[PDB]
């Protein structure tokens, strides 16, 4: 699959942040932020 990068939109359906990034807010949609 093709996962998003840092600074992209991540949804709680099938498009989450696979690399070392988190989904914020992510309720339901979020963004891939670095922590």
């Amino acid at each position: 699959q093709d996962c998003p990068g840092e600074g992209e939109q991540c949804d709680v359906e099938f498009n989450p942040c696979c690399p070392p990034l988190t989904c914020i807010p992510g309720d339901p949609y979020g963004i891939c932020y670095i922590i």
